[PDB]
RNA sequence: GGUCUCUCUCGU
RNA sequence: ACGAGAGAGA
């Protein structure tokens, strides 16, 4: 992805588009009972914290682009993942107004308590004044589909969460580009039977892992991704994509069946447009972070994306003999034989993409189960069931997660949901957990789940 | 102050 | 089953 222009608001006629500048968060009753480095994102230009220029850090991430035009290897790639889909039989029809807005069995409806977007959050307009779950009301949405129209451009905002010290300190905090609710909309009714299917089988045939709940999945990928594993991170995934990407997705939708007017919007996402308090901009290329289907488009990508590393880096690879899983940039992937992640890196570069090892060390090392994360959590196998797998999520994380609040008269729920995610590391691990949050008062009144209680509870699961 | 997923809680 | 909240992940 790569910034074209930027221009005053005053010579596009767009609407200034302000957020908070300022955190949620506030230190809990815990920053002080557990270790952690991370401190809430630097929101505002002249952050005490910060040791360098605020804007050019944040829009550092588009890196720019190479390619534009699928080559072969990323051809025949987009062809392999078209072909693997198609056992999936995705319904390509259009689905209606009524389900894309208010949801159905495998597609949640659209979020109410979040901003409606440009330009009616400039306008004081919110979702809940357009739809209403109750009603199923479609009638007032046709109404400001042709009043606005669709590609509106997205609204800039700085994402308010923990980030490390490093990331502080060098401007590091993450946008979301806020859609409007329109092309959401327009967006769900063209691709919403695929969000649907994609939703119903997280696994190799999708190849996404999107719609899978951990407890369970963690079980099946040992048995989805057969033989040596390999695996790697993504800088700046999203930002990075080169038009060449969307291109490959065009090829993809286009080949599963969909009409030539649905393949048309891909090119609405590759080029779009932002405002960003009073400017707005233009963003060739990059994936925006916050327009409906980021995360299956990106899921979709990937597998389009590790196919055509493959092919291109070595000789007589069997794509068929290629299982991978994909959440957005997230990947696990497997192959009868081991694959060296240091060449796939260079190809990686030839396409524009930043890629390093998956261990966060500067060595492309061997991947297992015994190292490999994915979605954050490891993979342990049971004591007493081996074919069972925990997700591991580490007590780092969760200790950096309890430090914080952007709201302490919900510490119990917060407390409850991270104690959840704790005892996959064991019942040793778990109680330090718990007497340790027992250690201070608040913690004394709260509930807490007993482990063996998870532990039964999960293993029912099953 | 986005798009989604999963899980928990609280109500009728 | 439906409403309201939260946490985590991408
Ligand atoms: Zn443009």
């Amino acid at each position: 992805g790569e910034i074209q222009w930027v221009k005053p608001n005053k010579e596009t006629g767009r609407l200034n588009i302000n957020g908070p500048t300022r955190t949620k968060l506030e230190p809990s009753v815990f920053h002080d009972v557990f270790e952690g480095n991370k401190e809430p994102a630097v929101l505002h230009s002249k952050d005490p914290r910060l040791e360098v220029d605020f804007e050019q850090a944040l829009f550092s991430k588009y890196v720019g682009n190479t390619l534009y035009e699928p080559d072969e290897y990323i051809k025949e790639a987009a062809l392999h993942y078209a072909n693997q889909l198609k056992q999936l039989d995705i319904d390509t029809s259009q689905m209606s107004m009524e389900e894309a807005c208010y949801g159905t069995e495998n597609l949640e409806a659209i979020d109410l308590h979040t901003s409606a977007g440009y330009p009616y959050s400039a306008l004081g307009i919110k979702k809940r004044d357009i739809l209403d779950s109750t009603t199923r009301d479609v009638s007032k949405m046709k109404f400001y589909m042709d009043k606005y129209g669709l590609d509106l451009p997205y609204s800039t905002y700085v994402k308010d969460e923990l980030r490390s010290i490093d990331k502080i300190k060098k401007g590091k905090s993450r946008l979301i580009e806020a859609s409007s609710l329109n092309d959401s909309v327009y967006l769900r009714m063209t691709f919403g039977h695929l969000y649907e299917t994609f939703h119903a089988n997280p696994g190799t045939v999708t190849g996404s892992a999107v719609g899978c709940n951990p407890d369970t999945f963690w079980s099946k990928l040992p048995i989805l991704l057969p033989g040596s594993l390999f695996a790697f991170d993504y800088s700046g995934y999203d930002a990075s994509l080169s038009p060449v990407w969307f291109r490959a997705l065009e090829l993809v939708l286009r080949e599963i069946g969909y009409s030539e007017e649905a393949v048309s919007l891909v090119e609405g996402i590759n080029h779009t447009h932002h405002v960003y308090r009073n400017k707005t901009y233009c963003v060739l290329g990059g994936m925006p972070s916050g327009c409906s289907g980021t995360s299956i488009f990106n899921s979709m990508i990937n597998n389009i994306i590790i196919r055509a590393l493959l092919i291109k880096t070595f000789k007589g690879i069997d794509l068929d003999e290629l299982n991978m899983v994909a959440y957005g940039d997230d990947v696990l992937a497997s192959y009868p034989f081991p694959i060296d992640c240091l060449e796939l890196a260079r190809t990686g570069k030839e396409y524009g993409l930043t890629m390093t090892p998956a261990d966060k060390s500067p060595c492309f090392n061997e991947v297992n189960w015994d190292n490999a994360t994915f979605l954050k959590r490891g993979f342990l196998p049971d004591e007493q069931f081996p074919f069972l797998i925990h997700p591991t999520m580490p007590m780092k994380e969760i200790h950096e997660s309890i430090r914080w609040t952007k709201d302490a008269r919900n510490t119990q729920d917060h407390v409850r949901s991270l104690c959840l995610l704790a005892w996959h590391n064991g019942k040793q691990e778990y109680e330090k957990f718990v007497s340790a949050i027992r250690s201070v008062p608040v913690g004394k009144a709260l509930a807490i789940p007993n482990y063996e209680n998870l532990r039964r509870n999960w293993l029912e699961l099953f």
